């Protein structure tokens, strides 16, 4: 399903890779206009946070003003545990538990975002945990503590291990290596896998986890066997 959890307060999606969360500066729409169309007469619907167009996985959407009030505050306080799964080039170093590089975001003519490490950027922190090591790449659990645009993608690139099929920050030779290995992979390997947050109505702590799509799974099966 795309809709993974819904009640009067929240809607939690498993966002597909390839669709933006909302429309751009031009003639486009994304997930949320797409949602207002299958549910006209929604009283209140607002994204709580963003995900990149090619990122998949857990996406929280507020259905009441009180819900967004709550979720905004939990984000600002960095209270949520957002865990992503990324397939990165080569061997992530085991001692690198975090990256702390500041990030400067600029907007291109297309409306595309480009983000670069810079002392003139905003304080940014991502944590990392190695999950599975392969012949030429690593599966890494990446937990952005701050919630900056492109933070994981740029932080991994910065640390020397860009994400597979990352068209902006990535490495076409690694993508070449993945294709020649037979992985099937044809999108950014970045997945919002788990989100833990406090439910705004119940006040109960909630952990939502999104399944990876078959492209990602077949990729990992192949990498588990690569040598």
């Amino acid at each position: 399903d795309v809709i993974m959890y819904e009640d009067d307060h929240i809607l939690v999606l498993n966002k597909p890779s390839g669709t933006a969360v909302h429309g751009g500066s031009g003639l486009s729409f994304g997930v949320i206009e797409g949602l207002r169309a299958l549910r006209p007469e929604a009283r209140f619907l607002e994204l709580v946070h963003r995900l990149d167009r090619d990122t998949s996985g857990v996406l929280l959407v507020a259905k009441k003003r009180s819900a967004l009030r709550s979720l905004h505050e939990q984000l600002r306080e960095k209270g949520m545990q957002k865990d992503y799964l990324a397939l990165v080039r080569g061997q992530w170093q085991s001692h690198v538990k975090s990256v702390q590089a500041p990030l400067l975001k600029n907007i291109l003519q297309s409306g595309e975002r480009i983000v670069r490490v810079s002392q003139e950027g905003k304080p940014s922190e991502t944590r990392f945990k190695v999950e599975e090591r392969y012949a030429f790449a690593t599966l890494v659990r990446c937990s952005p503590v701050t919630g900056r645009t492109h933070q994981i993608r740029v932080h991994t690139q910065y640390a020397g291990h860009p994400i597979a099929f990352d068209d902006r920050y990535g490495d076409r030779e690694f993508d070449r290596q993945l294709t020649e290995a037979g992985t099937g992979l044809n999108r950014l390997f970045l997945h919002a896998a788990a989100l833990k947050f406090t439910h705004p109505g119940t006040g109960e702590v909630m952990r939502i986890e999104a399944p990876m799509d078959e492209g990602l799974k077949r990729c990992l099966q192949k990498m588990r066997n690569a040598r």
